């Protein structure tokens, strides 16, 4: 489609430049704008026009970051000292395959297996890898912030949804299957006009088996197969020492950048058959620098 | 206290004999009365007096069974062929200590540890050992039968309460802590005019860990300590042939009688300080009749 | 169990004789009692005692008919001229096998398969063959009489439940799966206090496929596997003559009496594995009497 | 069917005699009993037993009069002077045919044509003829008495239902089709336990075409065909002078008794296939008495 030949004024060009600046510097909230540039916010908020422009530019930046640019782009751009690879080696997992799977999963290139699940016993490194990952995406949401009766109230405009120490009830199990597999909600179909558009990755950490759905004062098992069809499970069964601090965006960015450079030939070999359980660590097919 | 000098008539003695028969024949409901002796039920149901007497005698027999006679008397009435012993041996547990603890627990002689917990993965023998105990006692009740919002609605007049594959919610945890610890409910305290209401033993089977209380869409571990003060845990890990069938009342009675017949020296050594987790079988402490 | 040695009076014996008379003559409602014997009803209803006795005897007779005497005895009491065998032959079915299956089904001896489904184009005999078994049993109930939101109100005390031109909605599918399989509800288990409560046979006639569950304005197939495990399906294709005539209980009694006397091996050879579709006719194995 | 062995005492026999007296003398309400025999009512109301017996006898007499005895028997108890025959001659109708049709319709022998409709212009004798036939039957009801939302709430136990100056709305048109066609409501089937327990004759008088069903603020015609099927119509197109007075029970009884013993041929052919409109006179075939 040939773009419309409409020509803008100087104010429109400056507004577009400000939107580009907002998207470039990963500023997506009013508080972040105040913390990053108080001068521009103060100058803009002196009139009605600037107040309208702030909201309009914020919305446009959200849309551009979550719809027009791949999420992995806000993930990229000597590896043995990284904390992420050491953590993934402690729990006997291959860092390269996990990184490639994360790269493919955050771009909605894994099919119906839209959910990533972390499982294991207390202090084993789970809300630390999930929340480092979440802090590197442009916008992320959480199920804990939302109301109990509406756990999926706000999923549009987000790059990731985090469910921390979560359990699935029979009241919402029908809705969760829609969001854990990537199926759009009905209202998203209605306003967009198509049958499937938005999509959103989901990451879950828990201490117990979420395949068991609580019904009343008891538990059922009839929903196990459908839930297992849509998840990839990792076992964090090795406790970690308190010698490790918080995981930061730089560590995960470096880890993913290093993973993206190496050979991908192994990954699609697994991609013929996506398994519920992630493959375990090997030694014949390990990366030479990781030894 | 010297009993009152009241003298009964022929009808009173007949009614007392009927109550004794009802209590001795282990019949406590109208349906079992019709099934066992339809002639007497039909003869009584011919007038208002007989209809009143049916309900009065049923209530009196229930009270006598659940309050005046210890439950362990009903349970009591070669051993290799017993399925209970083999099932408990396959699960790395000593049948003798388990039997002694069951005998002491059903009589409310364990203190604050009023709950028995069976934990383990699918088909390992748990709704089997529990519902043969439930049928070995005069009257038992289920949390499953009760309403969702009132799990502990009916506990008066019961010798046992069974919670099958259940989960503890945060909206009912306050009543759960009281009922699983043997603490009498406030309504019974008010109605009976005393603070010495006995309380009912509880048995729980589950696939997951019930010390993680379901709150909202997450699980909390704040109560995990307190619950551990009121429960004894048994792990059922090994699985069992699909050929062994329903376990029966005769097997439970024989196992409990044989357990009671032996010595009672090792139990009170453990009873000095009760442990949350039931100890496993010992290599040399096993009874000669079981080695 | 030795029955209670209590002895009844003359009035008790007369009441028991009246209950037996009510059972023998298949009188289970007040209107039928008035129609059959107005003299005894008028004599009894002259005082409070007789009015109480009427209801007591009716309840006892219903209970004895439903729970203490097998229903097949009420059905049991040349064959080429019978209408039922001709109707079942027109639809390419063996009347002997159908009769034996009906006899085993009405006594709750089929396990999980408690439902009988008649399906086909209109005017093919479905209501006729089903509402003749219903009139042959002592007491029968109808799903159509009950409320729309509560289709399973009166299922206790019934020998058969009839669902005519029925469709399964998504709101009642949970209770429908339980009732069609012969399992009891929580209320029945709690009131009886026996967990093992017998179910009631169900017969359904319909013009469409009832495995498609109505949800909203759509039909779904997520329950089509559990429903087929509980049902036996017969196809009524051949249209019937416009002067077929209303079927009579005597025809059903004659057909079932003839079927019960014949050999059974051709039934339990198939009864190891129950199929969703009823086996079709076989001229080689057809009984020589009705050739 | 054999009556029960039970025989009554003196009190039971006296109660049965009192019930027979109540049924014979056409006393079916307490006010009628006080008006006809105040002495017996006063002696009965001395104690609780007589008060119970009064209600029991009234209910038994009502049931006997409305279920065990044909209605026409209450109606079958020179001919020029009769007012009914003169009125029917002034309306261009054959009195013999009307009498025979009334006799066959009061006994529920007309099939689906359970309703009788009188239509015509103001003051032409219609609340007259219809309320003189209702005075002859033991017990009758009226749609006027009942609530507007539930016009057919109390129809059990009546020999006739009168709908005076009526009109059919779209809210109840489904229920009326049951009453006007003679089919039982689901409540009657539920309580009695059968499929076709009762059926009540209906008589309707109106000044307009009742086949037009009122819907909202407009009129529909989609229900006309069924109403035409379930009804028989007469045209009272001639008004009457005010000298004529009321129509009594004696006139109706004499008219119906006279029509009962003339012939049953000119009706028998018509009963082969009923027409919506009642045939008019025919001087070719008219009875010599009134000719
Ligand atoms: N805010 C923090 N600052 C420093 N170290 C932290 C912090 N949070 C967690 N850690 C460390 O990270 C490791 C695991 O913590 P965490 O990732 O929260 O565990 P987890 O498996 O998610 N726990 P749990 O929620 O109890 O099942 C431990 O070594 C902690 O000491
Ligand atoms: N109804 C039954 N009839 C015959 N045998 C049975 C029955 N139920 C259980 N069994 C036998 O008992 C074994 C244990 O079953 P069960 O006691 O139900 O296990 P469980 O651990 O409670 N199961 P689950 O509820 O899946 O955690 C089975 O493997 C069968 O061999
Ligand atoms: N009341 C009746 N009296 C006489 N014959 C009847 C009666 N009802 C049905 N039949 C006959 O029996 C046959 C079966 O009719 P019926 O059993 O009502 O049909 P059905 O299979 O339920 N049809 P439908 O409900 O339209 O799918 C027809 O050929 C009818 O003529
Ligand atoms: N209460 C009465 N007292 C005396 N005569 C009456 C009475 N009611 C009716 N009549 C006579 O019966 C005739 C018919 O009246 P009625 O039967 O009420 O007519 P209708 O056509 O049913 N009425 P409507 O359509 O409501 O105007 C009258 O013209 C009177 O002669
Ligand atoms: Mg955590
Ligand atoms: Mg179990
Ligand atoms: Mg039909
Ligand atoms: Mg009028």
């Amino acid at each position: 489609v040939v773009p419309f030949n409409g020509k803008g004024t100087k104010a429109s060009i400056k507004f577009q430049t400000m939107v580009n600046w907002l998207c470039e510097n990963r500023v997506f909230t009013e508080d972040k704008w105040k913390l990053v540039d108080f001068n521009q916010y103060t100058l803009l908020s002196s009139s009605h026009s600037g107040s309208f422009q702030i909201q309009s530019a914020l919305k446009l930046a959200i849309y551009k970051a979550t719809n027009l640019v791949p999420t992995s782009t806000f993930l990229l751009h000597c590896i043995k000292d990284n904390k992420i690879v050491k953590l993934l080696l402690c729990q006997n997992y291959d860092p390269l395959l996990v990184g490639q799977h994360v790269l493919k999963w955050i771009d909605k290139k894994c099919g119906k297996k839209n959910t990533l699940w972390f499982y294991g016993p207390p202090s084993t490194g789970k809300t630390n890898l999930a929340m480092a990952i979440a802090k590197s995406v442009p916008v992320y949401g959480m199920v804990n912030w939302n109301n109990e009766n509406f756990p999926f109230n706000d999923v549009a405009g987000k790059s990731l949804v985090v469910w921390d120490e979560g359990i699935i009830k029979s009241t919402i199990v029908e809705a969760a299957k829609a969001i854990l597999g990537g199926q759009p909600t009905r209202v998203d179909q209605k306003m967009r006009g198509s049958v499937a558009v938005p999509g959103v990755p989901v990451v879950i950490t828990s201490n117990g088996d979420i395949t068991f759905v609580v019904s009343g004062n008891t538990t059922t098992t009839v929903h196990a197969k459908a839930l297992k069809e849509r998840m990839v499970k990792l076992n964090f069964t090795v406790r970690c020492s308190p010698d490790m601090g918080l995981l930061t965006e730089a560590d995960v960015q470096q880890w993913l950048t290093w993973c993206n450079a190496q050979s991908w030939d192994h990954y699609e070999n697994w991609a013929i058959n996506y398994t519920f359980d992630f493959p375990g660590i090997n030694a014949d097919a390990l990366h030479p620098d990781l030894q």
